[PDB]
């Protein structure tokens, strides 16, 4: 996308969201709290993936063009639970801040033309390459509240996706609500963890198409990956062109809020080839 990574209400407008300068600095602070209410238009690529019959929220996602939504394959397909949603079992709302409040002339809704899951998406073991692209029927117009997010390049992925560096999840606590055995848009900034540690922390076979984020718990923080939503986006603001890049789809995890457990994600850049191939050779 020629226009992405720049929020209409922020970067385009010289203003900067309260908690962002702790992302560029990747500098951790003296606070127990981590996530709270997210401000108006703080993430204009956030997409609400819905089930049709009955009506319910499934996953979060991301607008990348006026045509393509990006998400975790699991949201659409999981045969251990015979979960196979077709194009017309699902819909999307964009520009939503309040979970239960229609903002007039502001929020949009759309049905899907087609669904594209990854071919060697290993849903049989560890949800390898948990990625999926959704094409829209009627295309959406970018306003102040709807804007596409950027995709990483080789320089950005090498320079940003390292341990200690920080990223950000946004959602509506779907996850938290689903596995607690909540209202307006949530934002919680998490740091990237060492792949040596990611492995170490889980009994489950991980791949390079996967990375983890969270806090090692000898530095007691209340920063949990469950305040967002499944299939949601992981984003990191680049200090080389101000642009916000999506780095990892919220993939999977063990339990939720606990010491020395981290949210694993799809390695977006590592699959940059696939995503782009379908936009270049299928839509428009
Ligand atoms: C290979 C994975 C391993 N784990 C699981 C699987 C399936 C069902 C439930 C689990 S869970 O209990 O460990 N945890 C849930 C919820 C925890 C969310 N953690 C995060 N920090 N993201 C989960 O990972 N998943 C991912 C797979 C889907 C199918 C169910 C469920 C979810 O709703 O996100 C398959």
């Amino acid at each position: 996308e020629a226009d992405c990574g720049l929020r209409p209400l922020f970067e385009k407008k010289s203003l900067e969201d309260k908690t962002e300068r702790e992302l560029l600095e990747s500098y951790i602070d003296g606070r127990i709290v981590e996530g709270s209410d997210a401000e108006i238009g703080m993430s204009p690529w956030q997409v609400m993936l819905f089930r049709k019959s009955p009506q319910e929220l499934l996953c979060g996602a991301s607008l990348i063009s006026d045509r393509w939504v990006l998400t975790a394959a699991h949201c659409l397909l999981y045969p251990p639970w015979d979960k196979n949603f077709t194009e017309n079992d699902l819909l999307v709302r964009i520009g939503k801040h309040s979970r239960t409040r229609y903002e007039r002339n502001i929020e949009k809704i759309s049905m899907l033309e087609k669904i594209y899951i990854h071919p060697r998406y290993n849903w049989r073991e560890n949800l390898d390459r948990d990625i999926a692209l959704m094409k829209l029927k009627k295309p959406v117009a970018f306003s102040d509240y709807i804007h596409p997010v950027c995709l990483p390049d080789r320089e950005t992925a090498a320079s940003l996706l390292q341990a200690g560096y920080k990223g950000r999840v946004t959602g509506w606590g779907n996850l938290k609500e689903t596995w607690t055995a909540p209202s307006v848009l949530q934002v919680v900034n998490l740091p990237i963890v060492e792949r040596p540690v990611c492995k170490d922390s889980t009994r489950i076979r991980i791949t390079d198409n996967m990375f983890c984020a969270g806090y090692k718990p000898d530095e007691g923080k209340r920063g949990d990956a469950c305040e967002g939503d499944a299939g949601g986006p992981f984003v990191m603001k680049s200090p080389f062109n101000n642009r916000w890049y999506q780095m990892g789809i919220v993939s999977w995890g063990e339990g939720c809020d606990r010491d020395g457990k981290y949210g694993f994600y799809t390695h977006v850049f590592r699959l940059k080839k696939w995503i782009q191939k379908v936009i270049d050779q299928f839509g428009e």
